[PDB]
């Protein structure tokens, strides 16, 4: 459990694709089977209020968007390597989109 | 089949099967099968914790069942194969709180 919230990580599924860690750091115990919640990042989908943009300086090879509607818990073991970290503004956009999607106060 | 609604409890295919709570909002649904619905899986083999609030048989599941909010995930609508029930509003508020913690939301 080297992933951190706000990090951008390469995820297994054979394909590897990037995703942003959104679960909080104090959940991690360092075992492979534990669940980490990530938001997939795609460079082939257009930008919307629920798909905020992610820049190459944050770890992707090309202009990407965070598909917050595709949020999912994956096993630690599926996180293959660290790619970068997101700017705090991008994290606030993802938090807002996610607040909308899940109907939270 | 019916359109899933927030707070509904649905059976999810993956062949294994498991109940889950719909947590995404209703205005995201456009009526196509491939569109993503965010659910919280329900388990009867995990103990209760502040992140695994209990779900009562009156809400559609077996006794001693918990909402594994840490297992939240988007699945295709088509994987929601049978409507099972609905949650009491207090249980939905517990799940909202747990999700707010897990995802670090304001």
């Amino acid at each position: 459990a080297e992933p951190r919230r706000g990090d951008l990580w390469l995820v297994s599924l054979g394909k590897h694709r990037p995703a942003v860690v959104v679960s909080v750091d104090e959940l991690l115990t360092g075992i492979d089977d534990e669940l980490v919640v990530v938001v997939p990042v795609s460079s082939s989908r257009s930008r919307t209020p629920l798909r905020p943009p992610v820049a190459p300086s944050e770890g992707v090879a090309a202009d990407s968007v965070a598909v917050c509607r595709g949020v999912r818990a994956v096993a630690r073991a599926r996180l293959v390597e660290r790619l970068g970290a997101l700017k705090p503004a991008t994290m606030r956009a993802i938090e807002n989109a996610l607040t909308l999607i899940l109907g939270l106060p």
